[PDB]
């Protein structure tokens, strides 16, 4: 679990937004396992706006932060799970990592502020969905 609190936005994993986050909706992509909802309380959280290849990830299951290189955000194929059949996911980066289920959330930072969240795992990989290019979270 885990979410990124930017502004008056919370970002989730579309596969694990609440009831309360889809009653308060304001933009979600299952090509890319993301989920917007808004919020009452502004967030702490700034994101990045740069081409990182090289950040750190938040892992639940070892609660530690590893230091990580990553993919660009690319058209992956992704096995099928309990939440998704086997299909292309949009805007994914892999690194090597652990990442198991529930790790989904964790927060992907660069020096200059959050790059993603993790959306995908298995296999000694870790896969996070890119919010870079969210322009419109930092306003
Ligand atoms: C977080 O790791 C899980 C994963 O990759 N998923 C399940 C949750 C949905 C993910 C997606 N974005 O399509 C894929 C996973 C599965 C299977 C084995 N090990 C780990
Ligand atoms: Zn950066």
């Amino acid at each position: 679990s885990g979410a990124i609190y930017v502004g008056n936005y919370r970002v989730v994993n579309r596969h694990l937004a609440t009831h309360n986050d889809w009653a308060n909706l304001v933009w979600e992509d299952s090509s890319r396992d993301l989920l917007v909802s808004s919020t009452t309380a502004q967030g702490c959280d700034t994101i990045a706006r740069c081409d990182c290849q090289t950040g750190v990830y938040y892992c639940s299951s070892r609660r530690k932060h590893y230091p990580v290189s990553f993919s660009k955000p690319s058209l992956i194929f992704v096995e099928a799970s309990e939440y998704y059949p086997a299909r292309y996911q949009s805007h994914l980066m892999l690194a090597v990592g652990h990442s198991e289920p529930g790790d989904c959330g964790g927060i992907l930072r660069c020096q200059h502020g959050v790059v993603g969240i993790v959306s995908t795992g298995g296999n000694g990989l870790v896969g996070f969905a890119d919010v870079r290019d969210l322009l419109w979270l930092d306003e």
